[PDB]
């Protein structure tokens, strides 16, 4: 029993941070074989990040202009090349910590490691979302641009965010692994704010379940609902409609503690009509939804 | 910018877990130089949990009974030994992914991470703190004993918790790496309840301070209170004493953030006579109380390992 925010072990990831440097900018990379990957603008000046042209900026680099530093070793940078907003930096010496590895791109809601670092060197790892606006509310002091998130399923790690920028509201941005940011974000010091956030339902439904796995009724009630008429409530909490495909996705939850998904709704509904009353769920006294479906079963088996 | 609970990096520990199968009974172990330790509940069944005598249990057992698992590799165990709920196997080999370690005992109030384990294999990682009434509040299924709690200092990883069972209450308990119990349990299957656990008053104040450097600031008032006058209070709402040192230890986040001590804990007393008043603190409704100040410190200042 019990329920936590877990991340996943972040060994397999530790062992592909790297430093890089270049001029008087220094952040972090991600070493795999023989390339490193890190945030384009690795290579501006704070002066040049207003419109950065990062096609010009790149040819006048030389390798040399590169720093690379796995620890005690520096490593040499055979050529850079740009794919969107991450630079790679080819290298002589593939990594034998590389693990296995895929790059993937992750829709709104889901969950992610984040193993954030400084200099190349681990400081911490959390457990984040990808928010509805595209933001995830990470923690990051400057410095971290290059940290990446992941999720480990099977022993192949899945990598699905390179962090880039802070806004002005606290929460961050970044992109994948093929440099394309999530969210309508650029990686440039011009105005940018991140649209209203909102509420991860069908993440808050899953994590009632959870509840439910360990023994928590108190919430519960005898109500059912439509989708559309749960849907018309939950918006006016600024909460995300819940889809047919949400529905479909809870299904197993459902079956595993006997609670239909509308039952569940009700059950939401009448939550944010009356908050906890001093009560908790899980120990928290909000609704979490940082968690999704599969979160809530691979920790609740 | 944001705060958010977080793990030390586990990579060094990850190294470190292997399988211990003993019977039926298969659980975590944790493999450092020639040794690998485990919860010396691992020589139980279920039905001899009900009451044992480790001695005479041990007695019976043959190295060759125990089966160590490192992924694929078997490691030969060439003796066995027990210090006091923990079993230690002697193996053939050391573990060359062996960290620079050592054991320490945490007092309540200290946080650590905990890397959950299934079959010596690690599946998660998350933050936990000693429970004034010595359980923690973890994640933990069947299968899970033998999985290990720890922080890093340096270089130093140093090793505080091993996990051995679940409490009817949901909460959990376990030993230190010498198999000393944290809290007042017993490593059978019989009547153990948690003592009334309380807040830790001191962290809830780091926290404060967290939220301060990060904007939230609307608790903040004009007060000052005596450490007898919060104590009392604190008393009352089964908040943990706050000693000089607690002040002390918080002295560094007062001076960051000009607010003393005692000023925080009077934004403190009224959040626990009035309560949220609607309003939410780093995005909890709850003050949180599974910081501590060196933590509040290491991730505000970003310090790296
Ligand atoms: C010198 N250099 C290359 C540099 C790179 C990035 C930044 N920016 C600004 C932008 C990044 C993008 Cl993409 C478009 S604007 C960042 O926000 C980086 C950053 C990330 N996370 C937390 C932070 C906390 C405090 C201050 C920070 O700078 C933080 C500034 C300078
Ligand atoms: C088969 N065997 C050796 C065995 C050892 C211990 C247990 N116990 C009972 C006791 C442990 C102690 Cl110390 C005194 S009684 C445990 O609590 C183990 C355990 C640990 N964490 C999470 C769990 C979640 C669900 C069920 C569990 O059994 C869990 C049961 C069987």
């Amino acid at each position: 029993s019990g329920f936590r925010k877990m991340a996943f072990p972040s060994g397999k990831v530790e062992g592909c941070m790297v430093q890089v440097t270049c001029g008087t900018t220094t952040l972090n990379g991600l070493w795999l074989d023989d390339v490193v990957y890190c945030p384009r603008h690795v290579i501006c000046t704070s002066e040049d990040m207003l419109n950065p042209n990062y096609e010009d900026l790149l040819i006048r680099k030389s390798n040399h202009n590169f720093l690379v530093q796995a620890g005690n070793v520096q490593l040499r940078v055979i050529g850079h090349s740009m794919q969107n907003c991450v630079l790679k930096l080819k290298v002589d010496t593939a990594n034998p910590k590389t693990p296995k590895y895929k790059f993937v791109r992750i829709q709104p809601g889901q969950t992610f490691s984040v193993l954030a670092c400084y200099n190349g060197s681990p400081s911490g790892v959390y457990q984040c979302a990808m928010r509805p606006n595209f933001t995830i509310k990470g923690s990051f002091l400057n410095g971290s641009c290059g940290s990446v998130g992941f999720n480990i399923d099977y022993d192949c790690v899945s990598f699905c965010y390179m962090h880039h920028m802070e806004l002005p509201t606290g929460v961050h941005a970044g992109t994948d692994l093929e440099g394309n940011f999530y969210g309508p974000f650029v990686d440039r010091q011009t105005a940018q704010a991140a649209g209203t956030d909102t509420t991860i339902t069908v993440n808050v439904l899953a994590w009632l379940y959870a509840a439910v796995i360990n023994g928590d009724r108190w919430f519960l009630n005898r109500f059912t609902t439509t989708l559309n008429d749960f849907n018309l409530v939950a918006m006016k909490y600024n909460y995300e409609p819940l889809t047919q495909d949400h529905v479909d996705i809870l299904g197993p939850l459902s079956a595993q503690t006997g609670i239909a998904v509308l039952d569940m709704c009700a059950s939401l509904k009448e939550l944010l009509q009356n908050g906890m009353n001093g009560r908790t769920i899980l120990g928290s006294a909000l609704l979490e939804d940082e968690f999704t479906p599969f979160d809530v079963v691979r920790q609740c088996s």
